[PDB]
Order: C-alpha cells, then structure tokens, then sequence
C-alpha cells in the first residue's frame, strides 16, 4: 500500500529496483478524479501529439505540475482576526471553485427562465417599456436576487480562480524561464525578438529579489551564474539577475505576476464572465450570455462542440469558397440574366435585385444560398426566354455546386470530424493497453508470464510511482538522499532523462536468472 | 414461505422485460376502452424484429450526445430569439391584415415559440419566415442574423445531429468486426494468438474444436454439477474445489498442451 517501487537504469549500467515510501495524503490526492482526468488528458496529449525523446521531458513536466497542485491542494484543504479569516474564506473559495462555477451555471439558467416572461408595451406598466408579466408576482423579487447573487457568484469564482488555478500558471511560468535562462542561456547568449511577447515580458522578473516563488528550486539563479559566469562575465550576470556577488562572499514582481495573470485564457474567461454580470444590472437581457458557458462547462458539450471545431479551418475556408462561387455566379447574373431579379409584383415600381453588383451579390448570397432550390426558385421563371437554356444551366449549376456540393462539403467535414476524434481515442486507448508507457516494451512479451502486462504497469513501471517517487525525491532533503536517490536527484538536476528504462526491464534483465 | 414470495414478487415487478409484457397486456386491456390503443402494439416491432433493433441502435447508441445537441440548439435559438426581441421586433408581424398585427416577437415566450417552431422547421431558417429586411436601416443586421441562424442552426447542427447518426453507424460495424477478429486470431481461454498453432496446418481450428473449446468447458461445468461427489475423481474433485472457492487459476491461461509437450510432440 505505501511501498513505491520503481526501476531505474543505475550507474552501474544495470536496470535496478528502488524502493520509497508513499504518502497516504498523496495518495489520495492521486487518486482524486481531478488528478485522475488531469493524467488522462496528459496521456491523451502525449500518445496523440508526441515524441519518442520528448516524452520523458513531457511526463517529468507533468509530475511537477501534479505534485505543485498537490501541495495547493494540501494548502487548501481543511484545518489577528483579520488574517486568520481571511486564510479561511479564500481557502474555502479555492476547495469551492468548482461548486461555485456550477452555481453560476445554475443562476444562469434561473435568470434567463425569468426572462422568458419579459413583455413590450409602448404604455407604461415613443419610449418602449419593457417589464416582466407574471400573475405570481414572485418572478420580479426573484430576478432582482438572483442578479445579485449572481454578480457576487462571478466574483467569488474569480477570486477563487486566483486562489487555486493561478498558482500553477506562475509555477509553470517561473519553471520554464529558469529552465530556459539555465540549460538555453536565453536572456544571456540569445536575446529573444520582439515578436515573443512572453520572452520580453519575461525580462521584468530576472532582476527581482524573489524571481522563483512558486517554482521550488531556490537555486536557480546560483545555477545562471555558476554555468555562464566564466563565458559571460560574472557581473554582467549578476546584474541581469539582480544577485549581489559580493554578498556571497517587490512591486517589479507583481506588475510581471499580474501581466502573466492578465494574459491568461480562463483568467480572461472569468473576468468577461464578470463583465457580463455586471452589466446584466444595466440590462438584463446580458445575462443571456452566460448560457454560452454550457460549452465551457458541460464536458458532452465540448466534445460535440469539438466536431464543429477540429475542421474550423476547412469550415471557414469552405465558408470563403461559397462566397467566391456565388461572387461569380452573380458576374454572370449581373450581365446576362439583369431582368430575371424584379422582386416586385406591382408593375409600376420594379425593385430590380440585379442592376447593381453590390445588390445582386447580396441578393445571392442571402435568398439563393438559403433556399432550397438555389437562386432559380427566387428569380422570374426562366421558359419562353431567348436565354431560357442558359438561366436553365444557370441555375441547375447553382444548385449542384453550391446547394449540393458545397454543404456536402461542410457536412462531410463535421462527420469525418467525429470519426477522426473517435480514432484518436482508440488510439491512445490501443498504445496505452498494447504498450509500456515508461519502458515501451510491448505487452506481448509480458503476457508470456499469466497477467504479465498487468503485473508491470501496476507494479514495476507505475507512472503513478514515478511520479510518487519525484515527490518523494524533492521532499527529501538531500543529505538524507542514499546512493541511487542522490545519482537520480543529480540526473534530475541537469535535465537527463537517461534513469528512466527505455527498451530495458528488470524481468528482461534477470530472465536468466528468474528462469 | 410469505416473505420469500414477496421477496420474488418484488425481484420480478422490477425485472424491465415483465415490465414490459404488464405493460403490453395493460394497452390491451385499453384497447378494448377505445380500439386505438391497439397502436401501441406497433412499437414492438421495435423490440422484436432483430434488423429494425439493429437499425435503432444507431440511433440510440448516440442517444445523450443527440439529447444534448438538442439542448444546445435550444440554448442557441433562445440567443437569437433574446437578439431579435431586443432589437428586430418590427419584423416578426405574421398578420397580412392592416388592422390587427399579430406580432410573433413582442413577447419573450412569443418570439422563444415562434423561433424554436418555424425558424428549425424552416428550410432557410427565420428569415424564410419573417419580414423582408431590404430597405431598412437594420438590413445589413437582419441579413448576418438570418444567414447565420441559416448556417449555425440549419446547416451545423443538423449537420451534427446527422454526424452523430452516421458515426453511430460505423462505430457500431467497427465494434462488431474487432470482436471478431479477436475470435478468429486468438483463443479465448489460452489468449495464445494463431500465428503459433497454425504452424501446424489447421492448427488453430484444431485447437478451438478440440482442445480449448469454451463448449467443451461449458459441458464439464455440467458434468461437474451433475456428477455426485462421491463419485469425483482426482482432477474433478481438484477443478471442482476451485470452482467452489470461485477460483479459476486451472483455467489454462497462456499455456496450452501442445506448447507444453512440443518437445515430445517434436
Ligand atoms: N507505464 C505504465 N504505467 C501505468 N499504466 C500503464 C503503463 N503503460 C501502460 N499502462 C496502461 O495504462 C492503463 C492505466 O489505466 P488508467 O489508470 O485507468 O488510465 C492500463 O491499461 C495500463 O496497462
Ligand atoms: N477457446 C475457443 N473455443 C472455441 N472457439 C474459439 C475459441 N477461441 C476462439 N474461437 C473462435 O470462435 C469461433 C467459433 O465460431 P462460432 O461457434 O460460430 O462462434 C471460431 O472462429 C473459433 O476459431
Ligand atoms: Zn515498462
Ligand atoms: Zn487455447
């Protein structure tokens, strides 16, 4: 139950097996489904867009980001005045931000079934008036609360977003600028362009006293300077750095904090969230845009939604080459068929839709593209015309090219939308169950041995337990680390993935001797 | 044994295919109230024909996907109807009487109805249905609201709903061929593929007819069952322990008795 056991190649050439201890709360803050659906959309990332030299660089980021939202969860979870209660309420918001997303998708839709009793009246309950007509009474009273609690829900869940999601945003932010400033010499031998925005807002936090603060490695800057002093000029570094050499012997933070916050995609999301409430009080009809966050949140909605979006590309292209058929289309209108568009009945005002380039081409694409029949079933009957063979082929095209074959076309993207991410899904489930994720040795080899395959990803090469085992390496402080845990907290300090068992395992290398 | 009939009235009641048959006996009973209630009948078609059950599952297979495509375009169609009664209202006059307007967008519930009926059953969506917007100062809005009701809801969502139906279909055929070729490439008790018996020419056929055959398991459970203890052999009695103690460790798992004696066999 706690022993975590793992297989590492070893200094001495060899596959061998270490064993640690696992934690309890650990454990369970693994097996939380939060956890568990953020490892299955890392295995999904991995298996779909990855490499075979970048998957263990992938999967050690992954463990890092899983044990900093451990430790934030371990924060959060449940135990002058002033303090104390704030501690409390914001740690509560942050254990809360899931229910309170859900409760604003609850108001939401009440507020929005209120509105459904919305009337207009030119007479007061020329100006129009809007009012709410319900024989309860209740509707008005429950709307104006419901507003309310609404407003305040949006702004709990950004509160509660900064408090619990923002942390890992900095923490991934401050791992990836040390880790390009120490093994990339970014801002020291390359000097990014203006076009990376990141890279040049990055440059705020270099020279700041407490650049790593989320990020647990303290040492990063002693890393910088010990690496590119002697190529760079050791002051010049510590200058970048803002680290005072001879003492070997923060409001340019947070401004950084909040750019990076600022920048943020569901940041962003929750702060338009917040707008909209806020100007549903203004009116009430912007709290009809909160509905479109049943994309952001139902999970089968995202899914069906991600068939719209996987060939948005090809949609809006084929949006683009509609638009350039019936560009052409209407040329030919426009100069041989001007007559066919009288869209007047009365025979003393002709309200031509042709005579003008602009107009037919609206004409076009509006009536001729919404209907059935193409523009033929919205034009003057073509029979008894010198030209009625040619507004015949006119329209027949019409209708075959863009009524048929061109929302085929959009069709057809959406249906193979589906199946492309069903197979993606397969798979990752076939890579997954066919193969070793650390090791890759297929699970031919063990099935040799009755429930091999399980017996090894369960046992041998646990994922989890890797995972459990970086926990465990960076908890530790490294005088108490043995032999293997200091040569894998050294592989694991210079970025070297070469411990983790590619192609090699321990029943492989001791076969003969299990035998 | 009253309690253990009232224990078994209760496990039957709730078991869904007597549910059914109650439920089929309850309509004709009905039918003879009023004679149409014999049309409720026709639906067992659904549930007797093996193609037409085959036909539905399609339909079903992707069944909360389509209820929640529903959903959204419910959701959608009440974002238009919030944008055309707050500012197309004029539009929405159904009445070709000069006197009395029967507007279809005064009303929040109105505009959501009238939206949500003719504008989804509508080919060219709501604007194949309400005022032309030519000459207007909102005719340019008119147009993107109209074009992309057209387009989000007629043309995307359908496209959605009949997506899901067509991957329900092939899903559903890939579902079917991957069990079979599971059966026709593997043994079901050994998990020994038939690449290795087919060394020997029908190998693998030999081998699922004879020696591994889940039939010829099936019938010695039976055997088992049937046969006294008293009676049991040393191998029967040994299998029939384990399947007392509900362990099936003697099942041959990855091992089978041509790959065990090859050597004698050789
Ligand atoms: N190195 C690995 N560690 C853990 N599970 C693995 C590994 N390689 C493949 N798997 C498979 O990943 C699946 C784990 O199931 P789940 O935890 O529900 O995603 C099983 O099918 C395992 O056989
Ligand atoms: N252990 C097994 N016993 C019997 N049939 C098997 C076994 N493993 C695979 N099969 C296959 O199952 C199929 C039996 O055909 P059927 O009885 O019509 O379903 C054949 O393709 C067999 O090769
Ligand atoms: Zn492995
Ligand atoms: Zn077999």
């Amino acid at each position: 139950p706690y022993l975590g056991r793992i297989e590492i190649m070893g200094a001495s050439r060899r596959i061998e097996r270490i064993y640690f201890e696992i934690s309890e709360t650990n454990r369970a803050q693994w097996e939380m489904p939060q956890v568990k659906e953020s490892k299955r959309q890392f295995i999904f990332d991995v298996v779909n867009e990855g490499g075979e030299a970048e998957k263990m660089e992938l999967f050690v980021s992954f463990c890092e980001d899983t044990i900093f939202e451990m430790q934030i969860a371990a924060q959060i979870s449940e135990p002058g005045e002033l303090e104390v209660q704030r501690v409390k309420f914001l740690n509560y918001l942050s254990r809360n931000f899931y229910t309170l997303r859900f409760l604003a998708l609850f108001l939401a839709f009440a507020i929005n079934f209120i509105l459904l009793f919305y009337k207009v009246s030119d007479s007061p309950p020329n100006m129009v008036y809007y009012f709410l007509e319900e024989s309860t009474g209740y509707m008005e009273p429950a709307l104006w609360c419901l507003s309310l609690l609404h407003t305040l829900v949006a702004f709990l869940c950004i509160i509660g977003y900064n408090c619990l999601k923002v942390p890992l945003v900095i923490f991934k932010r401050e791992k990836e600028l040390a880790r390009k400033l120490e093994f990339d010499g970014l801002y020291i031998t390359e000097q990014p362009g203006d076009d990376d925005v990141k890279g040049q807002w990055d440059r705020l936090v270099l020279n700041t006293p407490s650049f790593p603060s989320n990020y647990w490695d303290k040492f990063v800057k002693r890393k910088v300077l010990d690496k590119h002093g002697d190529i760079f000029g050791r002051e010049r570094i510590a200058e970048l750095l803002g680290m005072d050499l001879a003492s070997l012997e923060d409001v340019k933070y947070q401004i950084w904090k909040f750019g990076v916050i600022f920048t943020d995609n569901s940041f962003l999301y929750l702060g338009w969230y917040m707008v909209m409430s806020l100007l549903g009080h203004y009116n009430n009809f912007f709290f009809a845009a909160h509905l479109l966050d049943i994309a952001m949140g139902v999970k089968t909605l995202r899914t069906i939604l991600s068939s719209v979006t996987h060939n948005g590309k090809q949609l809006v292209m084929t949006v683009g080459l509609l638009a350039v058929v019936v560009y052409l289309y209407t040329v030919v209108a426009f100069n041989f068929f001007r007559k066919f568009y009288n869209k007047s009945e009365d025979e003393d005002e002709p309200d031509m839709k042709c005579d003008d380039m602009m107009t037919c081409y609206l004409f076009h694409m509006y009536v001729g593209v919404r209907a059935g029949g193409g523009i033929g079933d919205e034009i003057e009957d073509p029979a008894g015309d010198e030209y009625e063979l040619y507004r015949v082929v006119f329209d027949i095209t019409f209708f075959f090219f863009v009524i048929v074959i061109l929302l085929a076309i959009i069709q057809g993207l959406i249906i193979d939308a589906f199946g492309e991410l069903r197979d993606q899904q397969e798979q990752v489930k076939e890579d997954m169950e066919t193969k070793c994720f650390i090791c890759g040795i297929g699970s031919d080899y063990f099935d040799t041995t009755p429930h091999g395959f399980e017996t090894h990803t369960l046992e041998e090469h646990n994922l989890a337990n890797y995972m459990f085992f970086l926990m465990y390496l960076i908890n530790k402080d490294e005088t108490e680390h043995t032999g293997q845990e200091s040569y894998v907290w050294k592989m694991y300090q210079e970025r070297c993935w070469d411990f983790f068992p590619a192609g090699d395992c321990f029943r492989k290398q001791y076969e003969d001797q299990l035998s």
